[PDB]
């Protein structure tokens, strides 16, 4: 037993890191079969990202203009080519390494791994959920631009996230691996910022199935409510509605724990109402939203990847 | 910014994993050179396991009994011995894929990072701190015996834990890569369990700088006060006493933020005489003593590894 925030084990990731230097700038690229993708804010300048045409940016761009850097191995750049906001730099080379893999967008409430990366040197590995606004709680210093999102389903890398920059607020944003930004955001120096966020109702109902599987149950009740009673007590804190699918979603973990949906639901009505009173939930004195059924079924449960 | 609980990427750990099989019991081994690690309980059976004695048992084995498996490849065994509670399966092949490493032990109050593993296929990884009571609060399913702990420093992986049972508060133990239980523990069915724990006072010190460092500062204040007059605080709510070789680990942090140690001392007396009053460090709403100072100025200053 236990329960984790847990990463995905992160080698077939890190064999895909590179470095990628254009003039002056230095970040993180991701080398798969023979192209290596990176954020195309490495051909910007000091002066070029207030409005940077990146177009007119990229034509006077020559494919000796891109150093990549696979270890000490230096890479040839034979072609490049711009898809929204992401770079990609044909080499002459194919990635030995190069796991199967998919680029898909992930859902908000949805969670990933996150590679942490500094000149193509992989650091560090953590979970984030995407946030309903379209941000990201990370850790990322100077550098970072360009490490990856993913998941791991079976032997296959999902890469769902491309990291860009941090917003004024400490949170982070970035595009998927077709260079698409979650959330209004672009790559240019604005001041842009978040936005209202929510918390992810299903993911902390989620929670409290693993808390009760690791056998913490103070928090319990006899009580029930309704689906419609529910959501109105989740609009006063700022939870999102609850949908039948969700209901759906959380079926399983209901199931094996033999507690209805609908009596976790009056149990997170009290600790809305009430607060947890000096008890903790899984070592948390908060409400965690950041797991979703799917994490909470693969810790308490235990599946293996290849 | 930003500061997460971060794990080293596993890779280097990854590429070591493989599957133990001995009777009917299968648990994880770590492949190095031509040596697998793995618990010695992989020849205990359903009645061995009380009062087992493990040289008996050894001695009733073949290589032949041991099977190994890396991934799709079977490793034939030419040797075993033991070594405390760990078994020593001398292979044929020694692993291409071994990183440069140490035989490590870790003191409590150190983290390390855990690849959760089952049947040899890595599973998740996380970060993990040896309490003052040698357990640590982890995640681990039936399967998971034989997953290790580790460190990276540069390119070298310190390896100092690994896994064996959990303990009847849910928590679990393990040995370092000696075999030398953390602990005052056994490999053995009996009513053992952990024992009185502390909270780790560096670590909460250490992290309330990461909260400083991240833009956190509502429980700083002008009080000053004393290193004995600190730890008369700390013993009524648990907390370790407080060493001027603690308050030296923390320099670099007090300097980086010009918030003298003994200044956060009289933040945190008040944060454990009046609590958090509803607001919350670094998205917590309890003190947390899992972080290192070397973690924090890990995060907080950001070196990658190879
Ligand atoms: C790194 N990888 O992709 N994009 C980046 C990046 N670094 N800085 C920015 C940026 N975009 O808009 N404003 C900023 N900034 O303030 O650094 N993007
Ligand atoms: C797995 N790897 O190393 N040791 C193990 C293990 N599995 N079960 C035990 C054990 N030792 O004492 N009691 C138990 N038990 O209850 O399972 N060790």
């Amino acid at each position: 037993s236990g329960f984790r925030k847990m990463a995905f084990p992160s080698g077939k990731v890190e064999g895909c890191m590179v470095q990628v230097t254009c003039g002056t700038t230095t970040l993180n690229g991701l080398w798969l079969d023979d192209v290596v993708y990176c954020p195309r804010h490495v051909i910007c300048t000091s002066e070029d990202m207030l409005n940077p045409n990146y177009e007119d940016l990229l034509i006077r761009k020559s494919n000796h203009n891109f150093l990549v850097q696979a270890g000490n191995v230096q890479l040839r750049v034979i072609g490049h080519s711009m898809q929204n906001c992401v770079l990609k730099l044909k080499v002459d080379t194919a990635n030995p390494k190069t796991p199967k893999y998919k680029f898909v967008r992930i859902q908000p409430g949805q969670t990933f791994s996150v590679l942490a990366c500094y000149n193509g040197s992989p650091s560090g590995v953590y979970q984030c959920a995407m946030r309903p606004n379209f941000t990201i709680k990370g850790s990322f210093l100077n550098g970072s631009c360009g490490s990856v999102g993913f998941n791991i389903d079976y032997d296959c890398v999902s890469f769902c996230y491309m990291h860009h920059m941090e917003l004024p607020t400490g949170v982070h944003a970035g595009t998927d691996l077709e260079g698409n930004f979650y959330g209004p955001f672009v790559d240019r120096q604005t001041a842009q910022a978040a936005g209202t966020d929510t918390t992810i109702t299903v993911n902390v109902l989620a929670w409290l199935y693993a808390a009760v599987i690791n056998g913490d149950r103070w928090f319990l009740n006899r009580f029930t409510t309704t689906l419609n009673d529910f959501n109105l007590v989740a609009m006063k804190y700022n939870y999102e509605p609850l949908t039948q699918d969700h209901v759906d979603i959380l079926g399983p973990l209901s199931a094996q724990t033999g507690i209805a949906v609908l009596d976790m639901c009056a149990s997170l009505k009290e600790l809305l109402q009430n607060g947890m009173n000096g008890r903790t939930i899984l070592g948390s004195a908060l409400l965690e939203d950041e797991f979703t059924p799917f994490d909470v079924v693969r810790q308490c449960s235990g599946v293996t990847f290849q």
